[PDB]
């Protein structure tokens, strides 16, 4: 049985508010007052939609991932990576996603470059023809308390990016990515596509998540068994406030 394995057993044993003390210790995440303030009054410039945009702007600061040119996004619910690409130098944002009971809507913005993008909801990923890209986006990944159902859905999002990805820059959510299966389906994936399987500091205590990003190497199972280790120490000890950082201001303006 995996190190994830035991931290998701041990995850699901916590109270409430065991759970709510866990899955920020130590993690860092960005200030959404003021974003949430103006988002609450309908401002439509600067302020990200959501916690996405900084979330996707950390891999994007460290060059594991380059948007350019045609941008696809899959999964995205109010549009925070969509509105970060959006305001890169390097053409076109379409976003993706679910919508309806249960789902985010688009959020329309008129944060820098907002002419470029076009978010459509009533999609199911799912059920989508690929399209021409240069960048391929995906933050699809419900947790679940069950492992083998969080499995599943991961199994489900690899066999479905595959298709969008033709030497492209991409970032992909892998939510569960320590069943052995997952990764057989990774270390598939790497070896025609590339890239590297990354933590995002940005990312709760409370999933197991990690992103494919096309830009860099490295040893799967051992960049998997890092986190189980990380998250499974962050049971130990007492509640750590998380380390707070600026969130993104995305200015206005079309491009
Ligand atoms: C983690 S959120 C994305 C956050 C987004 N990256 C941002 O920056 O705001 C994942 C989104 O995927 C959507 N989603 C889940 N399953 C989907 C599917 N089958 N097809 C399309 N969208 C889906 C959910 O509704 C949710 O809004
Ligand atoms: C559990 C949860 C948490 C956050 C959200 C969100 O969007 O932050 C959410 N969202 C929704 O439920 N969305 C939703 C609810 C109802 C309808 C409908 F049917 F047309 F009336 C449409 C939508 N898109 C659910």
């Amino acid at each position: 049985e995996t190190l994830g394995e035991k931290w998701k057993k041990k995850l699901n044993q916590l109270s409430r508010k065991e759970f709510d003390l866990y899955k920020k210790s130590g993690i860092t995440e960005v200030d959404r007052t003021e974003a949430k303030e103006g988002l609450k009054r309908g401002e439509t410039t600067h302020h990200a939609v959501s916690r996405g945009s900084a979330k996707l702007q950390w891999f994007v600061e460290r060059n594991m991932v380059i948007p350019e040119g045609r941008v696809i996004d899959l999964g995205c619910g109010r549009g925070g990576w969509s509105y970060y690409c959006a305001g890169l130098k390097k053409t076109e944002v379409r976003g993706y996603t679910k919508g309806g009971p249960g789902h985010e809507e688009p959020v329309p913005m008129s944060t820098y470059g907002w002419n470029i993008v076009k978010l459509m909801s009533g999609k199911d990923v799912f059920y989508l023809p690929p399209e021409k890209c240069d960048t391929l986006l995906c933050d699809i990944g419900e947790s679940s308390p069950s492992p083998t159902v969080e499995e599943s859905r991961t199994i489900r999002v690899l066999k479905m990016v595959e298709p969008w990805l033709k030497n492209n820059q991409f970032c992909i959510k892998v939510l569960n990515p320590y069943m052995p299966t997952v990764i057989e389906h990774l270390e598939r994936l790497q070896r025609k596509h590339g890239g590297m399987l990354v933590r995002n500091p940005l990312s709760r205590n409370s999933t197991h998540e990690m992103y494919w990003i096309s830009n860099g190497t490295g040893n799967i199972v051992s960049s998997v068994n890092m986190v189980s280790r990380l998250l499974l120490n962050r049971f130990t000890m007492t509640h750590r406030r998380p380390t707070i950082e600026k969130d993104v201001d995305l200015g206005a303006g079309t491009r």
